[PDB]
C-alpha cells in the first residue's frame, strides 16, 4: 500500500547544498523583480553568474543584490523605476558571490 | 648597478589572491579592534575561521563583521562596549564567508 514522503524543501530547491546559503533582501531596490525587503534569497554560489542573472555582489567593497548586465557593458541594474544602474568601470571592482535561484517571501 | 625592485601589494598582503577579496566595514561596532566605519577589510576565504578570527558573515541572512567566539558558546562579538554580543543558537543560521587578514584605514 502507499507510503507518504514526506516535503523535503532541500531536495527541492538547492542544487548545491554545500554551495547554497540564504541572504535576507533590503529596501525596495528590487520589487519589480519580485524581491522585497526582509524576504530570504536563496543562494547557489557553485554556478557562474550570467546576463540577466540576480546576483549577490560587492561593488567596491559594499554588498548589493542586483542584475548582472554584461551587455552591452557590465552593470548591476535594480528592478525598481526609481533606483538607478550601476555601471561596472575599470576604476571599480565588481565580486560576484553567487546567483539568486529562488525568493522565498 | 642597482635596480629598484616596485612595491607589489598583493605580494606583500595577500596569501590566496584567488579567494581573497575586500569587503569596506560599515559602522563602528567594531572601533575598538581597529575596524572603523569606511575602512578596506582584506577577506581571505581559504583559510578557516577560528576562536578569536574576526569574520565576514551573516546571521539568519544578514551580513556582518565581527569577531568569532567559539567558547564557551558560538557567538559573534563587538569590539565597542556600547555594542552587545550575538549567540548563535540552534534556531539561528551562521555563515562565516572569510577571515578578514588586514584592515586598510585611509
Amino acid at each position: 500500500d502507499y507510503v507518504e514522503q514526506r516535503i523535503d524543501l532541500n531536495q527541492l530547491l538547492i542544487q548545491h547544498p554545500s554551495a547554497t546559503y540564504f541572504v535576507k533582501a533590503s529596501g525596495d531596490s528590487m520589487i519589480d523583480g519580485g524581491i522585497s525587503d526582509g524576504d530570504l534569497l536563496i543562494v547557489d554560489s557553485a554556478i557562474t553568474a550570467s546576463h540577466g542573472d540576480i546576483v549577490i555582489a560587492a561593488v567596491d567593497g559594499e554588498f548589493t543584490v542586483k542584475k548582472l548586465q554584461l551587455r552591452p557593458t557590465v552593470q548591476l541594474i535594480p528592478m525598481n523605476s526609481a533606483y538607478s544602474p550601476i555601471t561596472i568601470s575599470s576604476e571599480d571592482t565588481l565580486d560576484v558571490f553567487g546567483v539568486v535561484i529562488h525568493v522565498v517571501k
